[PDB]
Formats: structure tokens, sequence, C-alpha cells
């Protein structure tokens, strides 16, 4: 599923993402936007370390989900990476929450640092009723 901007903002808010661990909905929107263009079936294989990024938040298999083919990987979200490719984003959100409970917080995603950190991200939620 490719979410439309406001549809996604409301979906994330309903799932309890607004201000989760001090992270605003606009930041999560900026992250999803830059990671996958709001696409839940997006995947990126990293030939360098044999890991793959999954879903709307492009969560990596080395530490967050199990795909059975990433060397010495762990599954901190205790999910099959398949769960991160569903149209329903419940599991991807549960896992993103797990990611940010770690010290790095939203900084875990390099794309967030590049295109969201210290930037005006208001535009992502404007007019969405969130």
């Amino acid at each position: 599923k490719v979410f439309e901007r406001c549809e996604l903002a409301r979906t994330l808010k309903r799932l309890g993402m607004d201000g989760y661990r001090g992270i605003s909905l606009a930041n999560w929107m900026c992250l999803a936007k830059w990671e996958s263009g709001y696409n839940t079936r997006a995947t990126n294989y990293n030939a360098g370390d044999r890991s793959t990024d999954y879903g709307i938040f492009q969560i990596n298999s080395r530490y967050w989900c199990n795909d059975g083919k990433t060397p010495g990987a762990v599954n901190a979200c205790h999910l099959s990476c398949s769960a991160l490719l569903q149209d329903n984003i419940a599991d991807a959100v549960a896992c993103s929450k797990r990611v940010v409970r770690d010290p790095q917080g939203i900084r875990a995603w390099v794309a967030w640092r590049n295109r969201c950190q210290n930037r005006d991200v208001r535009q992502y939620v404007q007019g969405c009723g969130v």
C-alpha cells in the first residue's frame, strides 16, 4: 500500500505515534516520506552486509526483524520481516516504537538525520487534522 500523506498522518496518530518517546507526528511523517515514499511494500537489499530494509520505515533485518538470510542477525522486534510488508502498519509501528526505545531514538534512521533533523517538518502534517 502507498499511503496518501494525511491518510498516513491520521493512521499513525491512531496508533499512538504522536509524541511517542518525545517524537512528534511530523517527524515520523518526514521519516516515512524519505524512507519509502509512504510505501509499505518497499524493500532495499544492502549487498554490502547482506541485510534488507523492509516496509514504510525501511527497518533493517540485521537487528529488528527476522528474514532467515541475514548473517549473525538478531530480531529485537520479535517479528518476521514479512510483518513489515503488510498494508496494515500496526506491526511496523510497534517495531518503530521498539527501535526508538533504544538510546539513539529517532536518530537510528540515517535518512531522518539527513532530511528531517533540524528542518521545518510542519508541512508534513498540515491540513491533516492531527
